[PDB]
C-alpha cells in the first residue's frame, strides 16, 4: 500500500538501527507491538527493505585502501556481460556502476595496502578481456558514509 | 585480535544482520553463550559500528543516483565548513577526499532530475566553499554489496 | 535579396507562425495585397523552410533533456550508417558534426534516466559505427528560441 | 497526466501540427478526421493548457547569410548573481538561440549563429568574454548537420 | 661553418623585412661598399643561412579568412607516418605540419574560404586519409602577432 | 577594391615562391611587359595583397633549433588582453601568437636555442607578465612541412 | 618489518649522503667506537636494506641538457607489458620507469642532449616498439630539489 | 678533458660507487697513481657531484611511492616559498618545474596511504602557494637506475 507517517519512522529508525527489537522498535514509533510488526512484515515483501546488514569498520579489518576505480570497457560482443559477471565474483570489489560520463563504469572496491591493489589491477581487472582501460583514485579521508536514504520527500 | 570463528560471525551477519542470537550462534558453530560474548566482543571493539537497514532506491521514489565530483575553494575555512555542510545533506549519503584531479566525491539520491537540479544549484553551489562541481548518474547498478571481504584474515 | 520589408515579415512571422496575412499586413506597415506576395515568394523562393508547433517538454512527459557527445567509428561507412540510425531514433531532435573533441553532438529528449538508459544502452551504443558516447543533461533552460537574429541584413 | 487528458486523435493532432504548424482549423481536421467544430475544441485546449506553447516559422540560417552555426560552452563565475546576470544578458543576444545549465564539466551550453568567423570573433571578444560573470569560454562549430527537427516524439503518451 | 658579425647579422634582419632591397639600398642600411656587401649576403646565402626569398600575402585580401589549427592524430601503423606525411605535402590549403609534443601527434596550420570549405576539408581529405585516426580543429579569432622574422640579437656576444 | 585577373594571381604565385625577382624576371614569366607588369605589383602592393618581401632563414643556421608552441591562458580583466598583446609583440623569440577558440585562448609560436634558454623565457617572463594566468607549451620534433605561399586557385 | 635503533638510522642517514666514507669517518659522524661501525653496518648491507652505491653524476657536466618525463601507454594486446618492461630495460637514455595509477600507464624518465636527441629517440625507439600505443612527454624547465636520500625518521 | 678513459671511469664508478680504486684503476685499464689522478680531477669539476647509499624503500618500511603534479598559485613570489618549503620536506625527494599542465612534478615516498593523506592534508595543501595537488602512485616498478647514458660522449 502508500507508506504514511509511521511507515517512514520506522524505515528512519531502522536504517540506522538494523537490529532493534518489535519491542524496542515499537516504542519509538508510538506504535503497540503487534501493530509495528504487522507494517514491518508489509514494508519486507513489498521489497521496501531488501536486505538487513551489520555494517564493519574497514580499518578494523585490516583494510586500509579504498580505490575508486574507473574502468573503460572494449568495444567488442558480450564484453559488458563478462564483465559484470566477473566483477559480481570478485569480493575485493563491493559496488559497481555503469555511469554517465567520460567513465563507463565505476568500482568501489576495499584493499590491505597498495600491493594488494596492484596485484588486483595487474593480475585480474586488467587481465580480463573486456577491460580496455583502468584509472583509479584513493580516499585520504571519509568526510561522511551512511547507509540511510533520504525519506522526507514521502512527507 | 580475531579468529577463524570471531570471523565467520562477521561473514555471517554482514549478509543477515537481523539473526538471532540462537541462529548466528548455530551458523558459527557455536553455544548462544559464547557465541554472545564473542558478538558482543566485537562491537565492544569497533570491528562491527553498525547494524543497518538497506533500503531499496526505487522503491521509496528515489530513482536518480548521482555521483558528483566537487572541488573544494581553497581556504583554511573551506574544507571544514563544507564537510560539517554535507554531513548536514541526507539526500546525500557518501562524501570522500580523493585523489587524483577530483578533490571531493559524492554519492547522493534524488526523486528525480529535476530534484538533482534544485540541490546543486540552490544548495550545493551556493556554498560558498564549492567552487566547482561536476556530476555523473549511475544508468545501472551492475552490484552493490556493504559487505566487506575478510579471508584476508585467514 | 531581401529589403528592411521583408526582414520585418521573416522577424514577426518566427514569432508567430500562425499570423493571419491582415495582421501581417500591420506589423509590416503595407496593403495584404502586395505583402501576401512578398511571403508568398519567401515560402516559394526558400527562406522559410517549415512552419512548426513547438510543444513544452515538461507538457508531454518529457522532463529530461540529453546532450550525447558521440564518437563515431573511423569506418568507411560508419559515417552514413550512423546518420541513417540517428534519423530514425524520433528520440533524439538535432544531430550535429562539431569540432574539436566531439565527433558528433545530439540533443534528445527522455521521459527519465531509466528510459535514457535503456536508449543509450541498446540503441545508441549497440550501433556498430557508434565507438564511446559521453553525455550531459539540462538542469535548466536559461533561454532557448527557434527565431534566428536577421539585423546583419539590414 | 498526459495519459489522463490526451487520447488517440489529441496525439495525432499535435504530430501532425509540429511539422505543418500554419494550417487552419478545418484544414488540420480535414486531416485527423474531424469537423471544423469538434477538432477546434481539443485544439483550442492543448494550446490554452500549455502543451503548444507557440507557433513558429522556421528560416533557413545558409538562406539569411548565417552560414556558422557554434556551439560555445561558458563557465561562469563564482560571484553571487553571476548567474543571474548572465543569464538576463544571453536573453538579450539575438546572436545566442539557446542557452543551458548542463551537467559535466561546463556550467553553459549556448548554441548560436553568425554570418561568418569574424563576426563570431567579435561577439565572443567584445560580448561573451567582456561580461563579468564569463570567466572562460570554448567553442565548436558546426560541419555537418546530420538532423535537425522540432518536432518532439510522442509515442510515449499512447 | 661561417663567422657572422654585427654587419652580417644587421644584414639578416634587415633582409628578414625588407626582402626585396636592392643590393644598394642594402649596402647603404648595413655601411658596405655594393661590391663586398654583396659578397656577404650571397655567402650568408651559400652558407645555407638565408633559405628562400618570398612574397607575403594577406590571407584576407585573397579571400582565405578562416585559418585552421588542426590537431591530427595518426594510426599505428609504419607507413602511416610517412604516407600522411606525403599526402599533406601536397595539400596546398595545408600552409604548415609539425610532429609536436605533448597529446597531439601532429598539428596543422592550414587556411580555407570559409567553414563549408574546411567542412569540405576535413571529411572528404584529412579523414579520408587512411592513416588519420582522429583530428581536432580550432580557428583564429584574432593575430596579435605574426611575423616570419627570427631573433637573431643571441649571436651577438 | 582591385580585381584580379588570371594573370595578376600568377604574379602572386611565382613572388610567393621566388620574392627577389628583377621586374623583368617577372615581366617574363607573368605574360606582361615590363611597364604594365612594374606597375600592377605595385597596385597589389599598395592594395593590401602584398604585405611584405620577407628573407627566410634556417632557423638551425642560426642557432635557433628548438621551435615551441606555447598555450597561454590571459587572466579575465580590463588592463590584461591588451598588456599582453602588447608585451609579446615586443618578445622577438616570439613570432606569431594566435586568439585561437577552443580550450586554448592563446597559441604562440616561437624560436629558442635550447630548452635552458626557453626555461628563462616563461618562467622569468611569459609566466612572470601579470595577465598570464597559466602556460602549457610543446616542441616540434620534426618539421614535415612549412611554406608561407598561400594557396590561390579558389580565385580563378 | 624494522624497527632500527636510534643511531642505525643515523648510519644509514649519513651514508646515503655521503656513500663512499671511510669506516673512520662514518664513526666519527655517528659517534660510536670505529669498530661497532661495521657492525652496524654489517648487519644492514647484509639484509637488503643498502641496495647499492653509486656514483651520482651532473647532467649538464655529461651535456645531457635536457630532462624528460613521458608518460607511455602499453597496448591492451598480449605480453606488451613484458616486452616493453623488457625493452625499456634495455634503454640506456630511460634511467626510471614506473608503471603508475591514473590516466597514465607508464611513466619514464630520461635524459637527452638536446631536443633533436629526444626526436630521434621516440620517433625512431619508443613509438616504433610494437607495444607502445601512444606517448607524451614533457620537460624539466627548472630542478627545485633532487636527492637519492629517503626519509628515515619513521623508524625512530 | 673527458676523452674516452674518463667516460670508462665515470660508466664503472655510477654502478659501483664504492670501487676500490685497485679495482676501478683495473676496469679502466690504467695503472693505480694515473686512475686516482683522472677521477680526482672528474669530482674536483663537478662531473662526479656526489656519492651515495641507495636505499631499498620497502626495506626501510616506505611502501608508498608517489608522484604529486602540484599547482602554484600566481602570487607575489609563492614560486619561491614553496620551493624553500619542498626542500624542508624529507618525504619529497625530489621537485621539478615541468612543461605541461603540470606546473610542479613532486617524487616522494610514505608509509602508508595513511601518512600520504596526513601530509598532502596538513603539509601540502596548508602551504599558501600550493594552488591544487593531484597524485598517482607506484603500481610498479619496471627500471630504476641512477646511472645516466653517455656513450653519447664516444
Ligand atoms: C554506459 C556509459 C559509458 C554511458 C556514457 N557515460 C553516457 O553518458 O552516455
Ligand atoms: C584533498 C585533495 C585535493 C587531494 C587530491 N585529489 C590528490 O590527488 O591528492
Ligand atoms: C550547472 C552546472 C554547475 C552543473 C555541474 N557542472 C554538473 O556537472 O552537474
Ligand atoms: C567531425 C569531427 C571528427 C571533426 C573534429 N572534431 C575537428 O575538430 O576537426
Ligand atoms: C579568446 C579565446 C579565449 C576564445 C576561446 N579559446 C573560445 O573558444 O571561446
Ligand atoms: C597501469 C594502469 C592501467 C593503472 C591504472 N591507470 C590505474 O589507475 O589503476
Ligand atoms: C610525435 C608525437 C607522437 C610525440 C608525443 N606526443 C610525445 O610527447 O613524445
Ligand atoms: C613552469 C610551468 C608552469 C611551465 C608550463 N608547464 C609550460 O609548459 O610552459
Ligand atoms: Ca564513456
Ligand atoms: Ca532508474
Ligand atoms: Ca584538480
Ligand atoms: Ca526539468
Ligand atoms: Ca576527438
Ligand atoms: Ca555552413
Ligand atoms: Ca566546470
Ligand atoms: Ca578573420
Ligand atoms: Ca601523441
Ligand atoms: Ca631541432
Ligand atoms: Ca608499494
Amino acid at each position: 500500500l502508500t507508506l504514511d507517517k509511521t511507515d517512514i519512522k520506522i524505515l528512519q529508525v531502522l536504517q540506522e538501527n538494523g537490529r532493534l527489537t518489535n519491542v524496542e522498535l515499537s516504542e519509538r514509533v508510538a506504535l503497540s507491538p503487534s501493530p509495528c510488526l504487522r507494517r514491518l512484515k508489509q514494508l519486507e515483501d513489498a521489497g521496501i527493505v531488501r536486505q538487513y546488514a551489520a555494517l564493519l569498520s574497514p580499518e578494523s579489518v585490516n583494510l586500509g585502501l579504498q580505490a575508486f576505480i574507473r574502468v573503460s570497457i572494449r568495444k567488442a560482443k558480450d564484453a559488458r556481460e563478462d564483465f559484470a559477471a566477473s566483477v559480481r565474483k570478485w569480493p575485493e570489489v563491493l559496488s559497481c556502476f555503469a555511469l554517465t560520463g567520460e567513465t563507463d563504469y565505476l568500482l568501489q572496491a576495499f584493499f590491505t595496502d597498495m600491493n594488494a591493489f596492484s596485484h588486483f589491477v595487474l593480475d585480474t581487472l586488467l587481465s580480463h578481456h573486456g577491460v580496455q582501460d583502468a584509472q583509479s583514485s584513493f580516499v585520504l579521508k571519509e568526510i561522511k558514509h551512511t547507509t540511510s536514504l533520504p525519506l522526507n520527500h514521502l512527507l
